[PDB]
């Protein structure tokens, strides 16, 4: 009865999470059963479809890690649907304006403060008979800053109550801003974007997450004190794993 | 060409991926670095028919030979992995001649064997002259796994329209009475590991062996096997994120 | 060759329809063939996808009710590839003004009148060659209101032509209106929003329809004088006959 | 710990659901009531092995321990749920000592039978002294539903890797010649049933039987049925619905 | 009533689809058009049990009697299919008495055979009096496509509990050594499946083919076929766009 | 290493593309194997979803046909998803607007240009490491034209730099003019606006595509110089297909 990521923050530590683009249930519980926080569902940059997401958040609850949900789009009847289905953390990809951050805070809390139309079939199943007094503590609510725009607006965006933050995706920022997409990028001028942000989000008393292709990078992101750290993909981890596997093998 | 069978003809060994986890994403990642094949495992995994049938697919275009490790050796089975595009079979639990025989038995058209005629997906891959090369386009490996197995190997490896064997090394040293590890050191199991590899050479045969790691695939390869898996998506999957969430942790 | 639900309606005769939120055909089937008139497919409150529900359509329609479907989301393209599918009832979320009443009116009817897209698989095989000439009769549309705002607009939203009328969520509107979400609410001012909400439909010619939870509460609807009372949710009916059966079978 | 198996060493009998139904929703809400398991029926459904995997992870989330009744008889089925994370099979149409032999076969490593290693999902909910520890994690049943079975009760109840039997009644019904109707009073029937219930006990195994009511279900648990299942989801939800609508229209 | 069953009662043979195809959309299609029956095929397709179980609720709303072929002769396969609202079975790789004996076993509830009660969906068409007429709602046709099905015409023939026979004559003709041609010419080919025809109506049971055209389907009418299939969808989808690609480049 | 409706437009020559509304893999592959230079999937007028297009699309790719996808709706997020599952054309509904058209823009071009978030999954395993310099070159992007407002729009929609051209639909705008749906219609008034579509596309340098009900329509539109041309829908042909061998042996 809590969700992981906020007793992390409740506790003053960051929470990190794991990052899945494979569709099924048998990897997601045994990531889930690592000492990750939590585990995020990308449904955008992935062949996820709602059909494989709903399984998947089980297998995630079950493993013992928070179901986590970057969704395809900022739109409130996907989140809503994801948060019946037992997703307790959203990050909403493309969230540029204020507008577009209150969109998401809309989705993420019981109306008439929210418009979260009610029908809690799962997280009412989790939390019992308790989960209606509690149920904005249930679900941790991140905008996506990846565009120069979110940057501008970093500010308006954290002044929107009903999100606990933001969330950093810096090769999306790194190409929004001209440069190289590259991997845990460490272009000057993304480098500073992403301080600002971090100092900002701290300042205006919210969290900040970011994405990571690797625990090297999540090691340095943790160090810097952002709240939240995704590490790494599984598609990737694996792809990595697998070469290193067959160079192994085929050495003199 | 069957990739594989490319390769035993150009005198060298097969290196192929072994996946649990369903899906095509990473069917095609893996087949397009340097593995000759990938076995889709439908025994030890939750991969039903529906999920297998577009994973052969993303196999073959990523540039591995599909293979598929069978839940049990039945003929129609197999029969329907064949017309969906497996183009190497391994059947489990073969422990005596007859059930090698039933194995033949499903890899091979009339004379030769029972194979139903259907090949929805060859036929598209080696168009209308498929039926006189079908034999040549799939591997067959009888699985040893077993004390039994191991005590049959000969008659087994007699069987004309088999490829040879393939080691499931974990499973035959829990039947040894020994812990199932995979990459084991334990004596007794190299040794009928090393037995089984022997017979299957002296009978013009292939051997093949399921590894856990890249440095025991190294060894196997070197020690001669036809046909070497390294190493399971799961097993390397959830090697890796304990990997990065120690660096992330410190 | 008739919508059953219309039926009803041109004989003055309420219509009763059951609500799926479990996926899958056979249940389906079975509450098909009972004595509803129609059956809903909720695709918002519910972890039921395109893919799933594009079988269940046809396990309705062979039971014999008319298949329905409560969409995600008041968004045409989703309405339109619904109706193609062969759905045969629409509700419409979260429809709050005349101008969302309007879009919902366009995905229901062809070109150029609405925009329905030409494409009709599965009602041209139901109905034949004689579809197109009566393709708008087949098809019911209902704008649900379920906020302050639609209770409102609700003149606003009853004078578009081309909606049947308005699918009344109490517990929605309970919550939106700042009251527990309770199942089948008598909440007095829920209650006295209910009734404007019923005579400003009778009054302006059109249908109005509610979402019960029991047999009980659609009994009372329909005695209201409602036109189409949903009751109850397969979920919420099957986890009430298990928790009777295992109580029957503990019992000393 | 295998709830089932707890009820059984502390001294009480399991009350279980049963679904035909496909889906987590359900599965999940029904595991969260006072059912000590819920079994999924993958014989007299249309629940295949892809719809049931994740049914499986549902029922063990919700509270209760999961259950399969399988479509047949046969060991690599039989295994490939085991490592899914079923912890109870009950095999329908187990007539003689063979086919219960069979069954114990499946359920059991090597030397005690012959199951294929390779534990996906128990070894992450038992962890790495799994194997140590795997036979007591499941419960296997026999069904009981034949004029054969009645008839070779005894041999069946002889063999030692299965939990016991569990009563098929509508099937155990129709093959002794009467109405294949759920919770029967025909003498004949009844007589049978106690018949199956008093020798299991007197063998020291376990007896099931299949309930379509709360209150048959009362008096089996009475009688000392040690596993007891009420009442399939398609048939409760079936009823509720002729129930809200007769309601409904007066 | 089942419409096959019908045609025949009526005195004229059925004309039958065919779908490799998986999903509803064509299924629902086709079973409008002037079939009688449309079959599934599970065998020569990526067609498994949680595709089908729509496909079957499809047909049988466009207006056709949903049959099978299954990928095997396995009772607890077909008995599945059954209570799916499968109403006709087609068996393949049937070649001994015991075989249709097996086949004839699923088909009937005892005492007749030894099909489980459980008709999910059949119950659901049919209502409460479905066991008094159930055998009657199902056509079960065991498949001759093998020398030794051609060998066993009269031992097959003689199983009481199965409509006849369904010749395979693609698989027939590899068998016999001949090119796997549908709609054949080859002399012995023909004259075999004249014989089969011949001992079939001779014993008093049906006879089916399969058809690759509807200009070889009309002759099989005429020369008394009882259950003829035309043509796959996937050979005729094929062939369509093949001719529209031929018409749209000139 | 080539888009083969690009390569066809580069040597001065059209391409002619199958059209699929029956989800699965094993048609898909066998057309993709036939002479046509593209196969696309219909997600709008069908009941093919996001789970069953990802294996259609690499069976597509594996026959040797360019995989293209009709698009349920003109949603950047949703045209980004296909293109990251291998999507490699792309045809989006109901552009009315030269906004619209920006809109379907956005989407098909990497960041900062488009808002194409990064994330090529298939595309970088198909194209290798010179994927991200030629990106924009791998995708083809054509705006529907099927209303009466695209059809008064069509220059502003056409003067939009990073789509290449547009895709009539002939039955959605003959239905949209106030005539009949009928397939491959040749209704005056719908010829006129076709022609005046395919004229101000190649006066503004663009490409014009073309959706046909048969080979012979197909033929005109290819000797009318129409860049793209379909032909003709799986479920239109298979029916055809089976209706004549039907008659064949039904006939006397
Ligand atoms: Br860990
Ligand atoms: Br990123
Ligand atoms: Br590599
Ligand atoms: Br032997
Ligand atoms: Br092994
Ligand atoms: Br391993
Ligand atoms: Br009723
Ligand atoms: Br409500
Ligand atoms: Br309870
Ligand atoms: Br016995
Ligand atoms: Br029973
Ligand atoms: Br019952
Ligand atoms: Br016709
Ligand atoms: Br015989
Ligand atoms: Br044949
Ligand atoms: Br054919
Ligand atoms: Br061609
Ligand atoms: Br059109
Ligand atoms: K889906
Ligand atoms: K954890
Ligand atoms: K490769
Ligand atoms: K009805
Ligand atoms: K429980
Ligand atoms: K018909
Ligand atoms: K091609
Ligand atoms: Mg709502
Ligand atoms: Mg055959
Ligand atoms: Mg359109
Ligand atoms: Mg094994
Ligand atoms: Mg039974
Ligand atoms: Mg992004």
């Amino acid at each position: 009865h809590h969700n992981k990521v906020r007793t992390c923050w409740n506790e003053g530590r960051p929470a990190l999470a794991g990052w899945l683009q494979l569709p099924g249930t048998l990897h997601a519980e045994a990531l889930a059963r690592l000492d990750y926080d939590a585990v995020v569902i990308d449904m955008q940059a992935s062949p996820i479809d709602f059909g494989q997401v709903a399984p998947m958040l089980i297998a995630i609850e079950l493993g013992g890690a928070e179901p986590f949900v970057r969704t395809q789009v900022n739109d409130p009847s996907d989140i809503m649907k994801l948060l019946d289905a037992g997703a307790y953390g959203i990050i909403a990809p493309m969230v540029n304006t204020r507008a577009e951050a209150q969109t998401l805070a809309s989705a993420l809390h019981y109306s008439p403060r929210g418009l979260r139309s009610f029908g809690p079939r799962r997280p009412s199943l989790r939390y019992g008979s308790g989960y209606l007094a509690q149920a904005s503590e249930t679900v941790v609510g991140l905008a996506m800053i990846e565009t120069r725009e979110a940057l501008a607006n970093i500010d308006e965006i954290l002044s929107v109550d009903g999100i606990d933050g933001v969330f950093i995706g810096p090769t999306d920022l790194a190409l929004d801003l001209g440069h190289a997409p590259l991997v845990d990028t460490e272009e000057a001028e993304v480098v500073s974007a992403i301080a600002h942000v971090r100092e900002r989000a701290h300042a205006a008393g919210k969290r900040v997450g970011i994405f990571c292709g690797s625990g090297g990078f999540a090691r340095v992101k943790l160090a810097e004190g952002f709240d939240f750290v995704t590490a790494a993909p599984d598609l990737a981890m694996l792809s990595a794993a697998a070469r290193q596997v067959i160079a192994d093998a085929r050495a003199l």
